[PDB]
């Protein structure tokens, strides 16, 4: 357990009220008990209906005539070093109803009218007279404890709230409702608690948390970032979906997406690669819709569930704060529990575990703008003032960006905190060709210093927009059959071009395929992802003085979708480009005006020592179509002739085939470091492969590794052989779709890393041809493989060993392999002597 606890609710309390007072069931203030639910082993159902909110908890009651306050004491037992205090008392007069919510017919909202309390204090201390109290809360004017003085403010009533008001250790921070540095703690045995009912004598008292350490030497300090996100601190965010499955009180951790577990997706991260890794806990359709009551509870049981959980592990944990514009704000939705957050149990969540670093946001546009753009606001200030930090994750049409900025709260949060906030991709609707462009505005709002980063989130949802069998469209199969189609080796062509970019957080859907199922490891994290993940952490990606350095133009403005076609590549949907020739191509969106955008560029690049790019309007006649690719063209030199994707950066080429579903071979024609300046590497690809080379540089030797790898999935998912449900209903008895439950067992049975005996090894042996011409050499080279990818348990390789043919009399050497899957070769005993006719590295006339 963390080192701050409810004290409260650890501790064997004892509980006193004043003279001429009536004491009524007195364990109910401290028995962590909010919300007093019923129903938790039946979804919180009785019948069809949500049950509702009933109210019950310690009643202090005034037994002297005409005076109606009453207050209640706690005696901890000891004296603790305490930081934060969440009083809750009955908030309805009389009972709330279930009524309408957002959307209309199946949100859910409590009704009714809430109680105001008059003559609240909090005063705590070391005698049990509190003749030596503190005030920490003082609003109205209750009768103190002799020798506790009036203080100077005095707070106002405050509504009562579903979650209770929370309560600091610094009066001088707005009165004790001003949250507190970490650590902010004041050492008391005794609490006491004042309150007057506005009608009659009595108040209920549902909750009083008192939150502290067993000791000084416990006690927490805000030391530092909670993580550093950067080029050389990369980070992976896993996303850890509720099955939708929880009752509170449950002695198992929360069940996830794909017979997933908190522990077991952590245990799951190879050791190495554990420290650029987070989770991100999901509410996913967990009680969806539910009113205030059950909606709170259950945000509040499964993130803490989860957390505490990833705790005893030392596991990072990302909380998800707002999806589907459901916020506690004013206009907020409840299309996810989510709508019930408490900013203050938000803040609880960070001083209780050390192990809490983020705030994730994601899709809230189609819903609603503005409240989830003040309750990102809001969340932003907590994330940062804990050293954390908030990831936003979305596809930008257009207006993505300009809708953030125009709301005033969320943009003067940017101002002061956007340090701590990352923008990253999202190319679920890879139908809608705006993953350029979205690449470019976050880039971009990274590059001019009005945000700490950008990344991606590539989906496979991506190819059911489009695409089925391999080199197929979308035909008439169900949406979970397609998105099961994805090329794994796609996934890390994606990696490699946010790496160029210097994008520094990397995610990806659907996690039950890319990461696994049953705490395993996928095909694609053991194949793919873990190997390039672990690249990136070991080769840090270009910095923001480094794209600074070669960017010589951005641009400013909601730039076209199509801009890039004839530039770095036609938009796909796929964030994938053509060629690395010019870059993402940074686009700053209207954060403010062309001037305003420009002098703070200015300012970044002075901070680097670099020169300023020139700053273009995306209108400007130059960037037209016709003129565009003549002033692109004169910017930034040819570096390699062909139709593949390659990039050289720090003495380092990174290519790919860029075809997401047609199957064409494509080339890159490469001049070659050394004394020989005709030196040509051409290589030749088949799609669905990516690679890193990188040469000695006197000309004798270079190191390739190429990864191609890709499951089959023509068979076994869309001609559907094992006979797979692949529908959106439910079946008897089950709480998962089947469309969910098929992909759960194709994972679990049919596409398995080391399959055990009665599971199949993945299909992923049919190997594809991968070329390397060399000219011009005087002797034959020597190649190896150091290092490939080893057979499943079916005994079936992943590579072929190379083949070398060497002309004579021309100075062509020609290595072959065959692979499905990585390969690290070697290439050695290179002899170049001048070749007059070698490729030229040019652009066409
Ligand atoms: C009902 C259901 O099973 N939903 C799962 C599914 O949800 C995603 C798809 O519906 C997709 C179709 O193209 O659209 C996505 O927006 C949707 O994502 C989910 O909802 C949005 C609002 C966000 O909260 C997302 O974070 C969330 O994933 O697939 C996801 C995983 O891709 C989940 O399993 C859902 O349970
Ligand atoms: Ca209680
Ligand atoms: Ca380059
Ligand atoms: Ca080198
Ligand atoms: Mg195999």
């Amino acid at each position: 357990a963390p080192p701050l606890v409810n004290l409260a609710e650890e501790k064997d309390v004892k509980v006193t009220v004043g003279e001429n007072m009536d004491l009524k069931n007195a364990d109910l203030l401290t028995d962590g008990d909010k919300y007093y639910l019923q129903h938790d082993a039946t979804g919180n159902k009785e019948g069809n209906n949500w049950e509702n909110y009933q109210e019950q908890g310690t009643e202090v009651t005034s037994t002297a005539e005409g005076k109606n306050g009453v207050w209640v004491q706690v005696d901890l037992g000891a004296s603790y070093p305490l930081e934060v205090i969440n009083l809750k008392r009955q908030v309805y007069d009389g009972q709330a109803t279930i009524g309408n919510g957002n959307p209309s017919g199946q949100g859910k909202r409590l009704k009714g009218t809430k109680i105001s309390y008059k003559n609240t204090a909090i005063v705590i201390g070391n005698e049990e007279d509190l003749s030596d109290g503190q005030i920490v809360y003082y609003e109205g004017n209750p009768t103190l404890p002799d020798g506790v003085k009036q203080p100077e403010n005095v707070s106002k009533p405050y509504e009562e709230a579903m979650g209770g008001q929370w309560f600091y250790m610094d009066y001088a921070n707005k009165n004790g409702l001003g949250a507190t540095e970490l650590g902010t703690t004041k050492e008391a045995r005794y609490i006491r608690v004042y309150t007057e009912n506005p009608k009659g004598a009595a108040v209920k008292f549902m909750e009083l948390g008192i939150y502290g350490y067993e000791n000084e030497q416990d006690v927490q300090s805000q030391d530092g970032p909670r993580r550093v996100i950067d080029n050389e601190h990369p980070m992976m965010i896993a996303t850890a979906y509720s099955n939708d499955v929880y009752e509170i009180g449950q002695e198992e951790g929360p069940e996830l997406q794909g017979s997933n577990t908190v522990d077991g997706r952590w245990n799951a991260i190879p050791d190495d690669l554990k420290e650029n890794n987070v989770l991100l806990l999901h509410t996913n359709n967990l009680r969806q819709f539910a009113p205030d009551h059950i909606g709170q509870a259950y945000l509040q049981a499964f993130h803490e569930h989860g957390l505490q959980i990833a705790y005893e592990q030392g596991a990072p944990i990302m909380l998800l704060g707002l999806t589907a514009a459901a916020t506690p704000e004013n206009g907020g939705t409840q299309y996810n529990i989510t709508a019930d957050m408490d900013y203050g149990w938000l803040d609880l969540m960070y001083r209780m575990y050390p192990n809490m670093q983020g705030v994730f946001n994601t899709e809230n546009f189609w819903a609603g703008i503005h409240p989830p753009c003040e309750g990102s606001a809001k969340m932003l200030e907590i994330a940062d003032r804990f050293g954390g930090f908030f990831v936003w994750s979305d596809q930008d049409h257009g207006s993505t960006v300009t809708n953030i900025v125009s709301n005033a709260n969320m943009k003067k949060a940017l101002e002061k905190h956007g340090d701590a906030f990352y923008l990253i991709y999202k190319n679920t609707s890879s139908n809608q060709p705006d993953d350029l462009k979205t690449s470019s505005f976050f880039q971009g709002s990274w590059l001019a210093g009005y945000t700490g980063g950008w990344g991606m989130l590539s989906d496979t949802w991506a190819w059911d927009k489009q695409f089925s069998k391999l080199w197929q469209g979308a035909g008439s199969y169900n949406n979970w059959q397609r998105l099961c189609g994805e090329p794994e080796a796609l996934l890390g062509m994606q990696m490699m071009s946010t790496y160029l970019g210097g994008g520094v957080i990397y995610t990806f859907e659907f996690p039950e395929i890319v990461y696994g199922t049953s705490n395993t490891n996928s095909p694609a994290n053991t194949h793919v992802l873990t190997e390039l993940f672990r690249y990136i952490v070991n080769h840090p990606a270009p910095s923001k003085k480094e794209i600074m350095e070669e960017t010589k133009a951005v641009l400013y403005g909601n730039v076209s979708s199509d801009f890039y076609s004839g530039l770095s590549g036609k938009p796909t949907g796929f964030q994938i480009y053509e060629t690395g020739r010019y870059g993402i191509i940074p686009v700053i969106p209207t954060w403010g005006t062309r001037a305003e955008v420009t002098k703070k560029l200015i300012q970044e690049a002075d901070k680097l020592g670099v020169t300023p790019p020139n700053v273009l309007d995306v209108k400007d006649k130059n960037l037209s179509g016709q003129a565009k690719q003549k002033y692109f063209k004169d910017l930034y030199p040819i570096e390699y002739v062909g139709n593949a994707f390659a990039d050289k950066w720090e003495g380092t080429w990174y290519l790919y085939n860029n075809k997401v579903n047609t199957n064409e071979k494509q080339h890159a024609i490469l001049p070659l470091e050394g004394e020989e300046e005709s030196a040509r590497l051409k290589v030749e690809m088949e799609p669905h492969e990516f690679m890193i080379m990188n040469e000695s540089g006197d000309g004798t030797a270079m190191d390739i590794t190429l990864n191609n790898y890709r499951v089959n999935k023509d068979e076994i998912i869309f001609d559907n052989k094992f006979g797979l449900t692949w529908t959106g209903d439910f079946s008897p008895g089950q709480t998962t779709i089947n469309g969910k439950l098929s992909v759960y067992k194709y994972m679990d049975e049919y596409n398995v890393v080391n399959a055990p005996e009665g599971k199949l090894s993945p299909e992923d042996n049919e190997l594809r041809t991968t070329t390397f011409e060399l000219t011009k050499l005087a002797k034959e080279p020597k190649v190896q493989v150091v290092k490939g990818q080893q057979p499943d348990t079916d005994g079936q390789p992943q590579y072929t060993e190379p083949k070398v043919e060497f002309n004579e009399e021309t100075g062509k050497a020609v290595i072959t392999i065959q692979t499905n899957g990585w390969v690290d070769l070697s290439i050695t005993g290179l002899e170049f002597v001048y070749d007059e006719n070698a490729q030229k590295i040019e652009d066409e006339p």
